[PDB]
């Protein structure tokens, strides 16, 4: 009964993680994939693999997470919703000026219990209308379990740096001085510096970084920032940092060759698919078992709005993850060609 | 020194119109186009063909006209800037309540004369100062007399409301309609669209047709189709994102299904349509060729913006035939146009 994350069997986890596949065409009649199947992890399941459910089925660590939160509140449960594209229910309209930060603070006063939900998708989420997202993009998820005193310090720094739009807050009689509380007024984007980084652990004791940027920055957000702050080189080199332009096949005729490609396959999950049909939210560490998981994604080109990711060092899901590389290189030419049409996407 | 379109060698010419190709890459050290070629076509040529000029040349169409209004302007030249992005020296922030369209209306109050230059670039242009190479993108260019000029700015004034930046008036007549579209654009406009009918300073008929912000319907089926009493050429248009598709390896991959191919007209490259701009339609009958600031996808905004219709029986085949498709693996020509239909969907 207290806040808490749940696994795909509704018990309660510390942490899990989902990456969700885009919808992909089989033929005429048919998808092979929908763009609501995933692959899920958490530490005591111990691998990533796919999952049974689909993901906006009411069933799945996604569903359980938040039916547990919004199902039935108790009178000082209360929750912190945010998004840059806000669900048709909200209370607000949009202020194109915010963060490009999604996710969902859930807490409860009386048991001192909190979680803290990230994602990446538009309109997502309500408290009281199942939306139904878009299927069309793969895409990552977090979800942690938090003590109300992490929380709070989280919101204060969203506050000052992420800066999310906020929507349908249920404030549980928090005191108006609590941070979290301070989260759903205006806010002011007022920080002298560009970035900011704290350490947290979850419950279950697991160290995590948030790692923000805010409107004043405007230097490479993965190899400035990120990198820097984790003492370790991110692993960029296969990254889609811009645009491909269409490659000669034959005869003239140029077509997208999307030479980059995200695998799940090792895992049990039947689909590969472009990296440009990713969220690409999410990146690893070439050395130290660090995984990024946030509201950044891998382009060179960004907007001035604030916002950050998550980093966490997990062996076993670092290895999955590094594990999705798939290199296929246009017609005639060479694995060295191809990581070399990659790179070129590098350069502003 | 009347102001007019200048064609491939510099001399005024009453219309002329562009396609340019994107930039198309063979590998990381090599380009098959840098997206400044082009085909060019007048009524005076006669013939729609690639031009031995890059557009960011100072020579070709554009270069020749532009430079004629921007290098060496009378005290009475003057001319109206438009785009929905403004290029950088014009340091004002972007107006997204405006419409899309882009353009130059240039002019001589000494002389009566005018010409109306549309692209699709952003940024674009600037009277003193690189646009993105990477689209496909259509030109038109017409010989305007300034009463015409005036009667399409007061519909621009109305309608499209183009988001004007570094005007210079030449000493304009503040009562012009000219002059009133350098100012800020406050009339309310009666209904979604309008269209009216002009013609070149050659009496070659255009019609401008013309959505506004409140206009939320199909602006090519519902208005520009049955503006000109003829059906638009929609049935292998891309109007939607196609999803990857499962090739043989297992992998799901990019398939374009529908490409632009200039190959015949000289140009030796064809690319898919989602690499070009796509603001140009013909008709299926009476030879219409349409060239705007709309572009053929489902989603819109609501915004104001129009094309420029006008019948030429030359360029409209020479469009016609760039029409290719590619099934995905293992598909059929008839299962490929299906998935292209499917990207017209709700």
């Amino acid at each position: 009964m207290a806040i808490s994350p749940r696994d795909e069997q509704n018990r309660s986890v510390d942490l899990w993680f989902a990456y969700k596949v885009p919808k992909l065409t089989k033929d005429a009649d048919s998808d092979s994939a929908s763009g609501y199947e995933y692959v899920y992890y958490d530490r005591q399941v111990g691998a990533v693999q796919k999952s049974p459910n689909l993901m906006n089925d009411p069933k799945g660590a996604l569903f359980y997470t938040l039916d547990s939160v919004f199902g039935d509140p108790g009178d000082t449960t209360g929750w912190i919703l945010y998004n840059d594209e806000m669900p048709a229910d909200a209370n607000r309209s949009n202020n194109a000026t915010l963060g490009h930060t999604k996710g969902v603070i859930a807490f409860d006063i009386a048991s001192s219990s909190a979680l803290w939900l990230l994602h990446s998708w538009p309109k997502y989420a309500s408290p009281s209308v199942p939306g139904v997202p878009t299927p069309l993009y793969g895409q990552t998820f977090l979800c942690l379990s938090l003590d109300l005193a992490t929380a709070g310090k989280l919101a204060a720094q969203m506050a000052l740096h992420q800066q999310p739009q906020v929507y349908l807050p249920r404030t549980g009689g928090l005191d108006h001085t609590s941070p979290l509380y301070a989260l759903t007024q205006p806010l002011n984007a007022s920080a002298p510096g560009d970035s900011d980084s704290l350490d947290f652990k979850t419950r279950g004791g697991v160290p995590f970084k948030v790692i923000a940027k805010n409107r004043k920055w405007g230097k490479d957000f993965w190899n400035d920032l990120v990198g820097p702050t984790l003492k370790a080189d991110m692993y960029v080199e296969t990254w889609i940092r811009g645009k491909i332009p269409p490659v000669l096949d034959s005869d003239g005729v140029h077509k997208t060759y999307d030479i980059k490609f995200i695998d799940l396959r090792k895992l049990g999950a039947p689909w590969a698919w472009p990296e440009t049909q990713d969220h690409a939210k999410w990146g690893i560490t070439t050395t130290d078992n660090w995984v990024c998981v946030g509201d950044i994604n891998r382009m060179v080109t960004q907007e001035k709005r604030g916002g950050g990711t998550i980093a966490f060092q997990d062996p076993k899901l670092w290895k999955a993850l590094c594990e999705t590389d798939l290199i296929i290189p246009p017609p005639g030419k060479t694995d060295a060609q191809a990581r070399a049409m990659i790179r070129k996407t590098h350069e502003p």
